[PDB]
């Protein structure tokens, strides 16, 4: 598949965006232990995750552009724009985690938690950003899509970070508060926090790249890559409970959090006011007892089968959407994300 | 003097600022709640500082741009640009009162430390710094100028944000090593965490809306700023302990917080290896026994006196430098400045 392949490609580029980033160091070796700072945060919070979102750009890049104009360069601006969606993903987690006093992420030690880092990681956090900006000046600058790239980022880092103020808003630490885990308020947070730059950003990236600037082939793309991300965050709730974690390879942890999870608002909506005050006293606790009084709960709500039911729904509306919306761009730009997030 | 008039045309853009940037809940009601807490953040955290840098803009911009070509929007351009500093400020000042764990900022509560803000602010800080970017969008995206802006914005914040882990690797919290506070380090923190924004930014940004976009033009004005921006830290980091506080309107904290102080690399630099063990024993304790025991070896190892020295030959410095390249630019851009740094 288009992703296995280039994976390797990807990975490998990794080690001349290190060097890049940091041969500015050349010039001043003022900054040198600053630079050899920045080296560290890059290797330890980019590296050993996916690389789906960045791969996203690469595999879209290949399918909008003519392989005449997929030469040596354009190749190494596309993996490098996927690196720069790599790292927005990697400033986000960093402050995400320090956040939400995470300990591990991807089964290691979150970066704040390191021994000597703690509240440092803020400002490393700020660099793996400026770094996305630096990337696109080295490689982007004298490409007709510089200032576009560089728009894309802002604006996604700015729909990210309302998305996080409104998750935050949701589900304060130390405050259980049912009311306000709304649909509305629900789809709005997975738009905002994860959609846009998930799923948006990579193929307007590449899009971009390949010229395609259009105001209305945008806002077409989007139509279909927000659906692909509210359904991936649905998805992802679900798999959190209900998944086995021998296949997800992580333990769901979204009861013991108090996140506004499609659960909890599935949930909320059908709970009677007795099931309503059951929830109330057991959402939010890490014991292994009232953790799994709730999945009890949802599991008598018939929540699996609402899953299911979405799972169905959403699939006709993404096919829906795809056939509207993807022209003119190749349907197989939009399918090969969906057979990747679908199942 | 060209600020003082000019304060008050610029605060009160300030109100048009918050409006233009909490105007996007219109279209999305959904992230209403969001667009309140950037509202409440932007007017925490970018009111009640002094504006300086913010309004150097607009000064720099009046002495740079033809009367003729003043009209209502070029100014209301200068003005959101001008705010757009002080946005980057107070993005970098959340962000630093966050991890060097500060309990006020001039004489109010750090905004992290408000009941029901803690870590939340480092979103917040975020929510600053894509403001910025909101704002030359908003205003402008159709100006020539327009990603010369977009481009310095984000270098000034990698620079500082450099400066900062530099800053950060020079005096841990919980490390009292004064082997790395030498003068090449010194000079190197104050260069990117303060010279470039505070200094070099302002008078960039009002170049660039000014059609003043030339390479050497930039490099003689930023020549001449980075100067002006070491001598206003290391005149500070004097005042900080040796100032009047009715006058500068700060108790120095400087000894009790372990910073890498011009005071402390000029005591490093004289001092006699008993004198090194004196300054060892007292140097980051909170007790004012010790406290003023620091200030008794700085004034027997002659500091104040190094400092009149040093301010005599920055004078020299200064106005040598900008003799030599402030050309083309009127020298009254660089002097109407240096007059409200030096004295
Ligand atoms: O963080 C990752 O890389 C990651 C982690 C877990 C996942 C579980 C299913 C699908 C994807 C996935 C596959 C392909 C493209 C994608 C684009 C955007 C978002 C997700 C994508 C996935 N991705
Ligand atoms: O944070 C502020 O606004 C502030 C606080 C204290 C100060 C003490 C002396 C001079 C300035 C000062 C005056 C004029 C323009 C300036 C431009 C850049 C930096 C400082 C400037 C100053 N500024």
């Amino acid at each position: 598949d288009v992703y296995a392949q280039e994976k390797q490609d990807f990975v490998q580029h990794f080690s001349q965006i290190v060097r890049v980033l940091t041969e500015d160091e050349m010039g001043h070796p003022e900054i040198g232990d600053a630079i050899a700072r920045l080296k560290e945060v890059l290797e330890y919070n980019a590296i050993g995750g996916k690389y789906n979102r960045g791969l996203t750009v690469v595999v879209a890049f290949r399918e909008l552009v003519e392989p005449r104009k997929q030469d040596a360069d354009s190749l190494q601006r596309a993996w490098t724009v996927g690196w720069c969606v790599e790292l927005l993903q990697a400033f986000f987690l960093v402050a995400d985690d320090i956040m939400d006093s995470s300990l591990t992420r991807r089964g290691q030690i979150c970066w704040y938690q390191k021994p000597g880092v703690g509240l440092d990681a803020i400002n490393d956090a700020n660099l793996l950003e400026a770094c996305i900006y630096r990337l696109l000046k080295l490689y982007c600058r004298e490409q007709p899509y510089y200032l576009n790239l560089i728009e894309l980022f802002l604006q996604s880092s700015y729909q990210t970070e309302i998305g996080q103020t409104l998750d935050l808003l949701t589900a304060p630490q130390g405050n259980v508060d049912l009311v306000r885990f709304t649909e509305k308020r629900y789809k709005s947070i997975v738009k905002y926090k994860t959609a846009f730059y998930s799923f948006y950003l990579p193929i307007a990236a590449a899009m971009y790249m390949a010229g395609i600037d259009g105001e209305k082939e945008h806002a077409n793309a989007k139509k279909i890559l927000l659906e692909m991300g509210e359904f991936f965050q649905i998805q992802d709730d679900y798999l959190d409970l209900f998944g086995d974690p021998s296949v997800t390879g992580k333990i769901g942890t979204d009861i013991q959090d108090n996140k506004c999870s499609w659960l909890v608002v599935q949930c909320l909506q059908r709970a009677t006011p007795e099931q309503y005050q059951i929830l109330k006293e057991n959402y939010g606790q890490k014991e292994a007892e009232k953790v799994a009084r709730v999945k009890a709960l949802y599991e008598e709500l018939d929540l699996p089968a609402v899953f299911l039911q979405y799972e169905e729904d959403s699939y006709s509306h993404i096919m829906a959407l795809i056939e509207q919306y993807a022209a003119p761009l190749p349907p197989a730009v939009f399918l090969g994300l969906a057979r990747k997030i679908y199942k």
